[PDB]
């Protein structure tokens, strides 16, 4: 959506792509669906079957949720994994270097964490739109049901103008039109209502998680002051590390500001 | 690791924990390996092979994140898919509804073009580190060699004390200890290198995307207020929604904010 | 391009859109590929074919945009076959519906005459943007020998140091640097010249056309009002009609300002 | 839980691993399963059985708390038989060398006898809260019987709103309450009262039988000062050990100082 008025889509650059040119694309386009196979889109096609026709799009969004939910369950154990793994070749190395990277490692381990916690919320979200979507699959029934009676009178008034079975199902349809009245009206209050909350919970809980990684990121980068870049002879040995302390206050204050975090305490700040 | 001191791995609640209490835990955790199956554990176990022995972990951590980049590439294509989807079922419902669930669809756009972005510059941060593999792999036969040479000489030396073969073997070995320090040198200066600049690199792309991300959220949140969420009783029709200017003004401040946002430009502030 | 910030491809209505709704898409969409078949594509891979792959591009636009003239005579001759077929229905009809369905056709003609002027005008642009095609494709073969040149002269200085043969291409290549600079200072100057030319030459034939062609439909919407749309009652005839002269002096007029037209008298006016 | 803030299990080092490395793990680590095989096992499992299943967490507490003594049992008596066996050992060596190992022994003796009166208190310890589940255990079938009667009451409150039966098993469980009531309130100050007074007498034996022991370990540590570890060269033998009145002395002092011992008397102290 953030393409120029060009025939390329191609979006606009921005100010960061201004001061840092977009990397080449990445290699890692493998030649597959990217749906996870057909035993990932089985759920999927699964979802476009025999429904009540009117929750298939959201019950199809729901299980769609649930494919994200599981890559993003995917990406976060196996994250912590790397951060295991990263420690695991950083131990047998400098001592400046296994110190600060055994940060980072715990750093990413929050960074995971935090992936849980908004796969919980996460989850919080769908369970809000699988009510919305049977509250849904519900209703849909009545209409349905208008739909067969209101075919099925118009064939009987064809037919003849004097069936009694005319006259009952108009006045069976009368009370089906009330009811299917009464029915949209909450229908669209309810979906309104869970719309509302499970999307407001949704960004509140994607901003939180956000603010606090990025919060963590720029500890991280003041972190990864404490290494020394310049570079050695071969021959002598540079002098020991001994910025244990300040790294152990680095992270010390990280926790502080972690528990201290509040929705009050939001920095981000929209104009 | 933000774990109590109690016998429990139960992490210290923050103050948002203590604002919001926490959901339960997701429902979609399956009975499954959680790496993608055998043959997303082949790249896996393939790391773990006949190497250097020395870039092994290296090497494993890398193909560990191109896992990380594949499972990435997987909910980026497959969110935005669900925003797609998330708009077609907006398409019929309320005018209000219907025009509020297509912005939130676009702003879900922007999240997975961002995620895109982001999975790019994990590549950057990837090839930098396949880089650090590579060249600790080629350093390696250097230190083999020289343990090889070490163990013959030894052996050499215990068979007799003056053969020539002893002698020529120790000049040799004077040679490759030298060779060895000065490539071992290099080695860890290339490896301090690499690591600060691909980490700073990364955490600078993690918290700008994150940051982003986050500013895009508050946006949203401020764009929801524009629904109104008073129950409306059956019967009579709520006053039709003419906020599609006020909707169009908040989508294109965020445009604006999102073009004019640059690193000099990063409220986020740690302390 | 026209389309808003949505998920859908739909381009935001103008104020004709809402004044009168778009109407639905047209049935005439055939199963085929839409480019004339294999035979009108039989140009369209021949430009695709072993050149200068320079020119490549500017000769496959010029040979789509043969198509494009060849798909204007089809549409303006058989228009015209159009014309003469409503007058030849037209003769067996009411008196004032034979009149008037016989000024339409000759307003048609018209169309189809400024139709192939306009053909007449798109020719000139393509041959322009074939004069630009040949003098660029007889411009590559510079380059082309410069990179064989530059490719050949690093292999031999791979091969020593010394060789005659390298320095007689060196003092060759700087020969051929300077005529290729030469070359393509002119290229581009000859490019922007036949560009501008050719597209502002092509431009003010669309709009002299086009306002031509729309102060023709005016007239004509002048003209429909001759007859009468009030219903007329089974059995009696209404009044004859006698508005020959009306209709005669419509046309005289609107030939006059046909004649009268000039690119002076351009009415239509940006802002 | 002394672990530092890495992805390790390892905990911080404290002054005295710094003045001395820790050493390597012991290697008696043997391939079982570490509980006393099945046989001892059995216990454990029997406690998690057919119970009131409220007091079955504090009866598994309580048959490991015998597993615990009957260990500590079985490493009390069998270190007594170390320290006979140590002192038959010392039986044919040096002179001062057998009067330093039979004081070791007899002190290794008096450490065997204080870690039986140790089992004792720890006995004491495993009674009070034997007691405290036994009570558990008979107020559990209160709560149960609250359970089942509401349980009932509901199901019958469903069948009909009018049943006698409905309204005595209310009036009964309106006494149920207040009983129940009555015992939890008094199940809860008789938890805490034989928990803080079991645990305060378990701390104070366990101080006094450790701070014993060190006494007991520095006499040991002064009386070590008696023998000579000056190497002697072969040929002539070293002057004869004469320091048999020092070595009673110290051992007079050292019975002295241990029944001197009180709570009173306790130099061990807390910041």
């Amino acid at each position: 959506m953030h393409r120029t008025y060009s025939l390329r889509n191609s979006r606009a650059p921005t100010a960061s792509q201004l001061q840092n040119p977009p990397p080449p694309p990445s290699t890692t386009k493998g030649r597959f669906f990217g749906k996870g196979g057909l035993a990932y889109s089985f759920r999927r096609s699964a979802a476009g079957a025999f429904g009540p026709e009117l929750s298939r799009k959201l019950s199809q969004l729901v299980k769609i949720e649930k494919n994200v939910l599981r890559s993003m369950e995917l990406t976060a154990n196996e994250r912590r994994d790397a951060a295991k793994q990263l420690s695991i070749w950083g131990l047998e190395n400098d001592d400046d270097v296994s110190d600060i990277t055994d940060k980072l490692g715990v750093l990413i381990y929050e960074v995971s964490e935090l992936d849980d916690q908004f796969i919980d919320r996460y989850d919080q979200y769908r369970l809000t739109l699988k009510s919305i979507r049977d509250i849904e699959g519900s209703v849909q029934p009545s209409r349905d049901r208008k739909d067969k009676i209101t075919d099925k009178i118009a064939y009987l008034k064809y037919k003849d103008p004097q069936s009694p079975k005319i006259e009952v199902l108009e006045q069976e349809l009368v009370r089906a039109e009330a009811e299917s009245l009464v029915a949209e009206a909450q229908l669209s209050n309810i979906t309104r209502s869970k719309l509302r909350a499970a999307f407001n919970y949704q960004f509140d809980s994607i901003i939180e998680h956000s603010e606090k990684i990025a919060l963590i990121a720029g500890y991280g980068k003041a972190l990864l002051e404490l290494l020394d870049d310049s570079p050695v002879t071969p021959g002598e040995t540079r002098p020991a590390y001994d910025g244990y302390e300040a790294s152990k206050q680095i992270i010390i204050d990280a926790e502080s500001a972690l528990n201290e975090w509040t929705l009050d305490s939001a920095q981000v700040k929209p104009t």
